[PDB]
């Protein structure tokens, strides 16, 4: 469905679109929040009574948003989650309206074989619940995360940008008995300032900080104990897209030297879409923040990328609010929140 | 060739044989010394008249010695070295007697194409030189040896039976600026007491000592920095015979984790003969030490071995008195000490 009725009924959709396209909005969490707000707006003002049609409309809206920005996934994910929440409720309702037990939580053969209420209030509650979840992830992570960090171990941290990862680190550091040394990679094109900020924050807390160039991975890896990465998007087979610059090579190095690889993950940040090719999913970067002047650029060709995709062969741990999960197992987790039909919208 | 010619001229051969058979002589160094002494005795007493015949006799004697005891490699090696020493002198002499171009020190095409003096004194001197070489090995290692181990690094030590390895460790430990943690694997049926002794020595030296059982190698492997072998005999392609029990598995583990594997022995232990079979050269221990009783132990056939063979693929470094060498290079060193025809006797 095109944006014809969705302009005067709900106002800020255009603004959201603008934020998405021109990168006015910063941080995936913020984007998610915005999406939630939009959904709430859609719910409160508009009236439907018919449910399947409404669901379809919602799906269409999600799809359009996805098509608008092919590298922002959180927005999509949240919508999908909401749809899933709706669907189960709808299914429950149908059974009451009309008036079989499964071996597990979900059946396989049921797809091939033929199978006024306070619903609005429930829907409203759902959004609030989602918001709450988004707010408090660290409270669920803390009692699972601070179990594996030991004394006299050096920790390498690629991609330092997220407010969650920092918080996690700080919680660990609060326990002064647990001794750890932090190696921080700069990240040439985009991460630099952020990395510096992170370092400053660490200093403020009184944690031992070491500033690392992007080339110095092989020389330190023999001394590196555990590697923790702050990812933006989590996928089906295990692989992740991390928040810009120098992740793949580092992972490869880790694999070579046999190093345990931790990752800060989220259930709303987790995506049920599969990454088949490196050519499509990887977002490339600007040459503006590399070399000034454009007359030498006539013959020379600068190659640079923002967000980097990782193969599932390297990472081993995914610390969430529920717990730590294997990359060769995270699909199950996704399925416990998302459906196979709601993948291709 | 029997012992009919040598009965009143040389008698000590029998004694040597006795020492070999019932293991009255202990430590390869001692065996080597004995061999040297025997050679000296042979030289001072016997008559020659001819040189080729004498050489042949020497070869025969060597063969006999080998037949008497195969696990004594040092004995063989020393003899071979002596032969090599003789040979060059003989070659030199021939050139004067008769009265040539070469790209390097030795040529391959010289084998394909058709080619009284005071040599006794030279031969005597050779023995002395060999003795001198045997005397000090550690002094020619320590200048290279105390450059590899660094601060806050962890060492893992299989085979503490060798007298050289301990000395090497001690020399490293002497330095006030250098600090390292030592993990010691026991070796149950052959190395236990020796291992304990080593541990005690380490304690005395005032270093951080960690006594580790043979099962607890895997758990500590994430922290292991270097691997050192207490080998007894070196060979052609790189493969080495180690001084009894608990070496192979550890080496394999190291290879798996890509941990650097060092080896310290010497060039008198180095043999120009190939270890084609593990079963032929490796000797087995005793069944009595493992489990008591005899009548139920007829049913319980126990397998236990003294010496251990490690493939050249795992080991990368062979630091000797001359300098640092590789398994891909050590063959040339052997050639520089033992000649082409002297390999087969």
């Amino acid at each position: 469905h095109p944006n014809a009725a969705t302009s005067d009924v709900n106002v800020t959709i255009d603004t959201f679109v603008a934020k998405l396209k021109r990168r006015q909005v910063q941080g995936s969490y913020a984007i998610a929040l915005e999406t939630l707000q939009l959904l709430m707006r859609f719910i409160s003002a508009a009236r439907w009574n018919h449910v399947n049609d409404l669901i379809e409309q919602i799906r269409d809206l999600g799809n359009s948003l996805e098509k608008a920005h092919p590298t922002a996934f959180s927005c999509g994910n949240v919508i999908r989650r909401i749809l899933a929440v709706l669907r189960d409720e709808v299914e429950e309702d149908t059974m009451s309206t009309t008036v079989v037990a499964e071996p597990l939580i979900s059946s396989m053969f049921n797809l091939l074989q033929k199978p006024k209420t306070d619903y609005r209030q429930v829907a409203i509650q759902g959004i609030k619940d989602l918001i709450d979840e988004i707010k408090n992830i660290d409270e669920g992570i803390q009692q699972i995360a601070i179990d594996l960090i030991h004394d006299h171990e050096i920790l390498l941290t690629p991609t330092p940008d997220s407010k969650t990862v920092l918080k996690f680190l700080i919680t660990a550091r609060e326990r002064s008995n647990r001794t750890f040394t932090v190696l921080v990679t700069e990240g040439f094109p985009n991460n630099t300032k952020n990395a510096h900020e992170f370092a400053k924050k660490l200093a403020q807390h009184n944690i031992e900080t070491l500033v690392v160039p992007d080339s110095a991975v092989f020389a330190l890896m023999s001394r590196v104990g555990k590697v923790i990465i702050g990812t933006k998007a989590v996928f089906v087979n295990g692989g992740t897209i991390s928040s810009n610059s120098g992740v793949s090579s580092v992972c490869e190095c880790a694999r070579e030297f046999r190093t345990p690889v931790f990752a800060v993950a989220g259930l709303y940040k987790l995506s049920p879409l599969y990454p088949f090719d490196v050519e499509k999913f990887v977002e490339f970067g600007g040459s503006q923040r590399i070399l000034p002047r454009m007359d030498p650029r006539k013959r020379l060709d600068t190659v640079n990328q923002i967000t980097d995709y990782v193969p599932p062969e390297n990472i081993d741990i995914y610390i969430t609010n529920v717990g730590g999960f294997n990359p060769s197992f995270i699909y199950r987790i996704a399925w416990d929140n998302y459906k196979q039909i709601d993948v291709h919208l």
